[PDB]
């Protein structure tokens, strides 16, 4: 059959629930609270064997998972805004940091 080449590489994490980001703006509160009802549940990353910083990791990670849902909604005709992208970046980043932490757990558990 066979179409598409892949994005590049990466893995898909196990899920976690939304990190429940407050922005200290009630506009941004009653936006996020309702928008999170469609947000990412997982994220895309490497094993612990492919550690190359946290900052650049998390930001390229953000791109992938955002681009992914973006591409997966553009077909339907969806149109996000600046605030929408910036709002998900906050979450997808939070979730990415958290999964790099949950990677480091394995490095704690390999060691008796």
């Amino acid at each position: 059959g066979s179409v598409v080449g892949g994005l590049g590489g990466y893995m898909l994490g196990s899920a976690m629930s939304r990190p429940i980001i407050h922005f200290g703006s009630d506009y941004e509160d009653r936006y996020y609270r309702e928008n999170m009802h469609r947000y990412p549940n997982q994220v895309y990353y490497r094993p612990c064997d492919e550690y190359s910083n946290q900052n650049n990791f998390v930001h390229d990670c953000v791109n992938i998972t955002i681009k992914q849902h973006t591409v997966t909604t553009t077909t339907k005709g969806e149109n996000f805004t600046e605030t929408d992208v910036k709002m998900m970046e906050r979450v997808v980043e939070q979730m990415c940091i958290t999964q790099y932490e949950r990677c480091s757990q394995a490095y704690y558990q390999r060691g008796s």
